[PDB]
């Protein structure tokens, strides 16, 4: 039922409805000789939509906007990028040209600039210290501490008990650490503990890549990170 990597051609974007007014968006990209899936989120905010993360590149993000218009038919008015990598900000310029207001923490905007990646326009305040949470429209944004990257945010949809972990959370089928070049391996398990403590009621946990599950994905990610640490 959830679209798997093997079922989405590069260039196309699938929407998967999780709850009333909550969808995930799924895209793919070929990278370094393999094909990877990538998740983001769409949350209804009255008669508008909040987007979480691009669809990993300009072409996919243009397709994402077309697919949202076709399937949902409400305007995407704001988008938040949850860290500075290309699977989260790549496509920000597309969103901006289409009139979407793009947002990220000041730490994400800085790291994207250093990396030469696309830079969301607006700066989200109130997320600079581990454990910080702010409401943004229909979601809560939470900075759990450094993990997959120094700047990674997670997103919670209280009306639906959906926790979007982004790339700080691994799918169960991923048993080796991924891209950890920008990670804080030492802090990542403690950051995951903060997520668990703040969102114990979550019913649907979405990783940045791959299949959703429950809160077990948090301990799974800790296990994989610790294994990599001891490599
Ligand atoms: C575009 C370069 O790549 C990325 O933007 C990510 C960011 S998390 N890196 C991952 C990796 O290198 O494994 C990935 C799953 C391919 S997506
Ligand atoms: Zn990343
Ligand atoms: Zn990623
Ligand atoms: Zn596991």
């Amino acid at each position: 039922e959830y679209p798997t990597v093997s079922e989405i051609p590069v260039g196309e974007v699938r929407l998967y409805q999780i709850a009333d007014g909550v969808w995930s968006h799924i895209a793919t990209q070929s990278f370094d000789g393999a094909v990877y899936p990538s998740n983001g989120l769409i949350v209804r905010d009255g008669d508008e939509l909040l987007l979480i993360d691009t669809a990993w590149g300009a072409k996919n993000t243009a397709a994402l906007l077309a697919e949202i218009e076709k399937q949902i038919g409400l305007p995407v008015t704001r988008a938040v990028s949850t860290h500075f990598h290309d699977d989260r900000v790549g496509g920000v310029d597309v969103l901006r040209a289409a009139g979407v207001a793009t947002y990220a923490s000041p730490s994400t905007r800085r790291l994207a600039e250093v990396e030469g990646n696309e830079i969301p326009t607006h700066s989200l305040e109130g997320l600079s210290s581990s454990g910080d949470a702010v409401r943004f429209g229909p979601v809560e944004l939470f900075y759990p501490g450094a993990a997959h990257s120094t700047d990674n945010l997670v997103v919670y949809v209280p009306s639906a008990s959906v926790l979007y972990g982004g790339c700080a959370i691994y799918e169960l089928s991923r048993t080796s650490a991924g891209n950890v070049a920008d990670a804080d391996l030492a802090e990542w398990p403690t950051s995951i503990e903060r997520i668990q403590q703040h969102y114990p009621e979550a019913q649907f946990v979405i990783p940045g890549h791959g299949l959703p599950g429950g809160l077990d994905l948090l301990k799974h990610t800790t296990n994989v990170v610790k294994a990599h640490t001891n490599r």
